């Protein structure tokens, strides 16, 4: 069966930081990029879109404007990795990488977020 | 564009009854089901999977053995409605409909629970 999985299910980075949140899927040859849709979303909001050979950011959150990249690179390794920069408080939560590349398969990822005072302060207002 | 569409993204439904949550796909002609993957969750519980023709059960969550049933036979007409049964105060929350048909998309749908006194008072007393 077509499984994604998922490395580690759960990352805690520190505020600020950089994040790269890691969904694997078999690639047995060379990639056929047309073949291939990866969806990353967090809670309810869309983080990048690829149909096609093409990110589609249309559909992409505000809050994950040029933060938010998908290593092509990886991709033909079977690795459809997100790079979250300047790791938010409000980038703490579910993720969810669904990959359809011949059959179909997603994996949570839950990401926790570490703080001071002050950055949680002022996320408090 | 493949589009999932959902008739209804609200249901309401009484407690104890049967419910069934509409979720259409394109099929423009005879269905190939080697392409076909369903799956439908809820608050990321899973309730249904449907690869290669059969449902897999192996990642079903406890809370929905045996109620919950994907109408196989409207496959072919692009219809994938899942079916709950004995509805529970617990089945009220946000489903959602993944399908992967060539192309891919999911929907979601809120579900309401009506319950009479007594079985609300054993549903808070959990
Ligand atoms: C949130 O909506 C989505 C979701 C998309 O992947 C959702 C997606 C991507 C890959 C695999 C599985 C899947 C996983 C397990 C079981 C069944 C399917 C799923 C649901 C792609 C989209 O775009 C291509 C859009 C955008 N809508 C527009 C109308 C469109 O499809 O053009």
């Amino acid at each position: 069966a077509f499984t994604v999985t998922v490395p580690k299910d759960l990352y805690v980075v520190e505020y600020g930081s950089n994040m790269t949140i890691e969904c694997k899927f078999p690639v047995e040859k060379q990639l056929d990029l047309a073949a291939l849709i990866v969806y990353w979303e967090m809670e309810d909001k869309n983080i990048i879109q690829f149909v096609h050979g093409e990110e589609d950011l249309k559909t992409q959150h505000s809050s994950y404007r040029q933060r938010a990249r998908l290593l092509k690179d990886q991709l033909s390794l079977g690795n459809a990795a997100l790079q979250i920069t300047d790791v938010k408080l409000q980038d703490a939560g579910v993720y969810r990488c669904m990959i359809s590349y011949g059959g179909a398969d997603y994996k949570r990822i839950t990401v926790k977020v570490n703080a001071p005072y002050a950055a949680a302060l002022e996320h408090h207002h």
